[PDB]
């Protein structure tokens, strides 16, 4: 039927030939690129649109981390998968681009895909080739499948496609067919991707397998119960420890479709998760509502890996909402830091930052302690370019009825705000004031007990062009783009309409990760 008993080969592009042009591209745009902001120290492409992250996996000793790409512009387009590798997860190189349509099922898109280490210990690559439907543009809709592909060498600097191993039942769907994970548990291998329904519902499909190459349907993993939702991108799936030491499975996926609810499912698409149990031959039993893996303006797409002790995960930042005044300087797109996923007693994950990422830190700059005993504004440092700030605040001593950072806070006045506001009780990313981009604001909820603490952590990350607000050690994250003007950019603690104590404030300057 639509489950070969071998891959189903069909080249019809020299591979070689296509992505030589797609390394012109992408270099093309690098010479004129725009670095105001451009990241110091997140992923992006040297030139061109990124989107989802790809492929991610620890292998023979590195990190890598592939990435949706469209080398011929700032706007999505042609889709191919760009590559960086790092040892450290601290200073990264940039790698041949890996993967450019040139099969038949591809046609029209290297779409998203992961990797996973096969019993043998050799990698294998699972990814969507993107067909149009009527051979043309959007308007037939798409038609995708699942292909397979190994890499030719430990680096992993090129592939060898070994053809689709899932094909799709077009008249048994809408469409949306796309975005696989592979993964074992017991004696079986398991694929999952999302799918459109012919009903137009959200849903996770899953496969099995003996031998990792010819699949057998086995049912709907999970249907998203919201009619409004029609496709889950990017699913993840993946086992995890309780506080008890119970295993539990964590759902993600990308939803498409859901309309907005008061602080929740703003963006235009909202990437989450739930947590709950799975036995092998049933489907997904939730135990959570629906929760945000990022609370900011842009995330999306994320992809969570496993290298042997922690699972960690990417996130790709999404400019789904015009203007996008980056895509004016030669790229677009950024992933976020990569973070360990963890549960613990408060019955949620956390998503702290990975302990390498501390290896960024060129220096360490404590301020102590501070106290605002009226409302105003102090100002931190004169300039902050690529900066981490780790703040304390003392909610019990605090009056002020929103407290925190203003960063890019330029000589224009403009600036983003990075605060605790008692009145919602949450922590918001407020662009208000922002020269450039769509503004607006996002929050991240505290719970109950988090407001009852007397006191409030915050990570914040500051790059050239976007901000990481990492709360209570990752117990909730906002990143958002922050296009900050020309000149100094300063960074102020800020007290609005009371008193701030501040227990602690340390700055530590951001080293390059040597992509820019």
């Amino acid at each position: 039927g639509f489950t070969p008993d071998a891959p189903v080969l069909h080249e019809i592009k020299n591979h070689s030939e296509e992505l030589t042009k797609a390394e012109a591209g992408v270099a093309a745009f690098a010479a004129k690129r725009n670095n105001r902001w451009y990241p110091k120290f997140h992923i992006a492409s040297n030139g061109g649109w990124i989107n989802d992250p790809n492929g991610l996996c620890f292998y023979k000793g590195r990190w890598h981390v592939f990435y949706q790409l469209h080398p011929y512009g700032t706007q999505w387009g042609p889709m191919h998968w760009g590559h960086v590798s790092s040892a450290d997860m601290v200073n990264w190189k940039r790698e041949p681009i890996m993967f450019a349509p040139s099969l038949e099922e591809e046609k029209d898109g290297v779409f998203s895909g992961s990797a996973v280490i096969g019993d043998d210990g050799k990698l294998k690559f699972y990814y969507t080739g993107h067909r149009w439907a009527n051979g043309k543009d959007n308007t037939g809709g798409d038609w995708q499948v699942q292909m397979l592909a190994e890499p030719d060498n430990d680096e992993l600097t090129s592939a060898t496609k070994r053809g689709m191993v899932i094909d799709c039942p077009t008249d048994k769907v809408n469409h949306h067919y796309r975005d696989p994970k592979v993964w074992k548990t017991g004696d079986k291998w398991y694929m999952t991707f999302g799918v459109s329904s012919a009903e137009k519902r959200g849903q996770m499909w899953l496969f099995s397998s003996d031998d990792m190459v010819k699949w057998t349907y086995e049912q709907v993993l999970f249907e998203h119960p919201d009619s409004n939702v029609f496709m889950l991108e990017c699913p993840d799936f993946f086992p995890i420890k309780d506080v008890e030491g119970n295993e539990k499975w964590v759902i993600g996926f990308s939803a498409m479709g859901a309309k907005p609810s008061g602080f929740m499912n703003r963006n235009v698409n909202n990437a989450g998760y739930m947590i709950g149990t799975w036995t092998p031959g049933e489907q997904f039993k939730p135990e959570t509502e629906f929760r945000l893996w990022d609370c900011g303006h842009n995330y999306y797409a994320p992809q969570s890996f496993n290298d042997g002790k922690r699972q960690i995960v990417y996130g790709w930042m999404s400019p789904f909402v015009e203007p996008i005044p980056m895509q004016d300087d030669g790229w677009c797109g950024n992933l976020t830091l990569p973070r360990e996923i963890t549960l613990g007693a408060d019955g949620d994950l956390h998503t702290a930052p990975v302990a390498e990422m501390e290896g960024l830190r060129e220096d360490t700059v404590d301020f102590g302690a501070i106290d605002l005993d009226v409302s105003g504004e102090k100002t931190i440092v004169d300039d902050a370019e690529a900066v981490e700030i780790e703040m304390t605040i003392d909610l019990a001593n605090s009056t002020a009825e929103r407290a925190g950072l203003r960063v890019h806070a330029t000589e224009d006045g403009a600036y983003t705000s990075v605060a605790y506001d008692d009145q919602i009780g949450r922590v918001v990313v407020d662009r208000q004031a922002n020269a450039q981009g769509d503004r607006g604001y996002r929050t991240a909820p505290l719970s109950e007990a988090e407001l009852a603490a007397g006191e409030l952590k915050l990570r914040v990350y500051v790059d050239r062009g976007c901000v990481e607000v990492y709360v209570n050690d990752g117990r909730q994250v906002l990143s958002s783009y922050s296009y900050a003007s020309e000149g100094p950019r300063a960074i102020k603690l800020v007290a609005e309409s009371g008193t701030l104590k501040v227990k602690s404030l340390v700055l530590h300057h951001m080293k390059s990760i040597g992509l820019e």
